């Protein structure tokens, strides 16, 4: 039969930051897995931590530290197997000194009733219609105006129906409806999100359904899964409730992330130690808790990052 639909493509981003695309059938046929209930590596090998199934004509909407947005057409990415590494995504993102890539959002069209939701390091949020992002410029655009010393930390796509959760470094978390934040333009500063205790910052944005586990992990390698349903509505602007204890043992929160049911998680130290497990291997405890060890660190070694992979569908 004469089938005409173009095959979808898997786009991947590695932890070091190489970007690649591959026809999803070749991606599926080359899957070998094998590798166990958990794994640990000392090699500092690169590994993939982002995977999106997309149309070849789609665009990756890419957001910066400094509140800028760039457009990366998926078709520009190189085609290659699990054997070739691809190209630095920063080949498309002119970063200033110290500026970071913060979010990569696939987009097919700039529909209304879709939004970009942004969270800032100082506790500020904004909601911009996706349609404001429709016309690309090679040199980028403002996505959010930042106050001095502020940084863009989290970005997510929403349909208008989502709850948003913000997580600070002392473990404090709010949860509120996205309808609570009126739409504003790319040039706006946005509005109150979480009232931060002195010296603390926002570390993660989570977008979820109206009131699934949330993984929190801590700088000294402690953490847990707690069901979404156990995070109560806690008002925008408020100081939040305890999402995880940030006890002297634990140290500061490194990340909070919403896990899909089949997700792999990876934990990366600042000494280049890597552990991989399935999310469903991580202990489930309640929110106002210290959690359990899930990476044992040596002297002056901290958990640097927590990544998540859905390689399923």
């Amino acid at each position: 039969m004469d089938l005409i639909a173009p095959e979808d493509v898997v786009v991947t981003l590695s932890h070091a930051g190489y970007a690649k695309r591959q026809p999803v059938s070749a991606y599926r046929a080359q899957r070998r897995g094998g590798r166990g209930r958990s794994a640990a590596s000392t090699k500092e090998e690169d590994f993939i931590d982002q995977l999106w199934l997309v149309n070849t004509h789609d665009t990756l909407l890419t957001f910066t530290s400094s509140g800028k947005v760039f457009w990366l057409p998926v078709h520009q990415l190189p085609e290659a197997g699990s054997n070739a590494r691809g190209r630095p995504i920063i080949n498309w993102i002119p970063l200033e000194s110290g500026e970071r890539v913060q979010a990569v959002l696939p987009v097919r069209e700039y529909a209304d009733n879709r939004y970009v939701f942004m969270a800032t390091r100082n506790g500020t949020v904004k909601k911009t219609p996706l349609s404001e992002f429709a016309f690309r410029l090679a040199r980028g655009k403002i996505a959010i105006n930042l106050d001095e010393g502020d940084a863009l930390v989290g970005v997510a796509l929403t349909d208008g129906d989502r709850d948003v959760l913000l997580f600070a470094s002392n473990g404090k978390t709010v949860r509120f409806g996205e309808s609570t934040v009126r739409s504003m333009g790319r040039t706006a500063t946005g509005v109150r999100g979480i009232r931060l205790a002195k010296g603390e910052e926002v570390v993660s944005l989570i977008v979820s359904e109206r009131a699934a586990y949330i993984l929190t992990a801590t700088e000294n390698g402690y953490g847990k899964r707690t069901p979404l349903a156990e995070y109560p509505r806690k008002g925008r602007g408020t100081q939040g409730v305890i999402g995880i204890q940030t006890t002297e043992r634990n140290g500061k929160l490194v990340r909070a992330v919403l896990l899909g049911s089949t997700d792999e998680v990876m934990l990366i130290s600042d000494g280049g130690t890597l552990v991989r497990t399935r999310g469903s291997e991580i202990s489930r405890v309640g929110r106002n808790t210290q959690g359990v060890t899930l990476i044992r660190l040596s002297k002056g070694e901290k958990l640097q990052a927590v990544e998540r992979l859905d390689a399923s569908l």
